[PDB]
Order: C-alpha cells, then sequence, then structure tokens
C-alpha cells in the first residue's frame, strides 16, 4: 500500500511505528500482512512469528502483524525535504 516495501518506515493509525520487515500473507488469511519490527518491546509481539510460523526474524517480543492496507508510510518522515 503505498508502496511500501521491506525495509519501509511505516505506520499504523494512538499511531504505532515500525519498520516493514516481511510482506506476505499466511495460511488461513485472505489478506497480506505486514510483518513490522517495532522500536522497543512490545507486549503481544513476537520474534517474528505469527500464529506459529516465523516469517522473520527480529529481538524478542518486537514483531507486530497488521493488515498491509492498515499501514502508511511512517508521517514522521514523509515530509523530509533533502539538501536544495
Amino acid at each position: 500500500s503505498h508502496g511500501l516495501e521491506v525495509g519501509s518506515l511505516a505506520e499504523v493509525k494512538p499511531p504505532f511505528y515500525g519498520v516493514i520487515r516481511w510482506i506476505g500473507q499466511p495460511p488461513g488469511l485472505n489478506e497480506v500482512l505486514a510483518g513490522l519490527e517495532l522500536e522497543d518491546e512490545c507486549a503481544g509481539c513476537t520474534d517474528g512469528t505469527f500464529r506459529g510460523t516465523r516469517y522473520f526474524t527480529c529481538a524478542l517480543k518486537k514483531a507486530l502483524f497488521v493488515k498491509l492496507k492498515s499501514c502508511r508510510p511512517d508521517s514522521r518522515f514523509a515530509s523530509l525535504q533533502p539538501v536544495s
């Protein structure tokens, strides 16, 4: 959504911020998910696994899986203009 890819800085509007580490469609779902690596550990978060299956690897308790169509480029950085 909006040309998000792995490595993109994303936002899921209290907005959450994470870097997309994985995009795909787990078995059982009919929608594409983004697996986000968040900056800090979070309660309902894994180390890159979703419903038991591993999709990427990150530090303990930093992986959050959401619907890709719920993601937007991280607005904190979207307005950043370059040097001249």
